[PDB]
């Protein structure tokens, strides 16, 4: 398992993690529910939980890259999913971290 940022997180500490959606980041000490410890590359800090979405080994992770209302999930560009299944018909299903559907394949790149 691994993780993934949602959201950007600006380093407001020395000992602050700053990262952008998508990068990933390994946990190291998740034991203060307010704030982490992990690690991007070399550099190591602290950064809020909430910015960041657990996924499952071998998962993969998409960028949305295009803005789309659904009928089966609706998506803002620049969010990250996680993706569910494998592709069909040109949709493949992603959860958002609160909701899970199908999307359309050409709205996403992976990262």
């Amino acid at each position: 398992h691994y993780f993934v940022a949602l959201y950007r997180f600006k380093a407001l500490e020395k000992d602050d993690l700053d990262f952008r959606p998508g990068e990933k980041i390994t946990v190291i000490d998740d034991s203060n529910e307010e704030w982490w410890r992990g690690k991007i590359g070399e550099k190591v800090g602290f950064f809020p939980p909430n910015f960041i979405i657990r996924v499952r080994a071998g998962e993969r992770v998409h960028r949305v890259t295009r803005s789309f209302v659904g009928n089966q999930i609706t998506l803002k560009k620049d969010q990250i999913v996680v993706q569910k299944g494998d592709e069909a018909g040109g949709y493949v299903k992603v959860y958002t971290g609160r909701k899970v559907g199908l999307f359309p394949t050409d709205f996403l790149e992976e990262i």
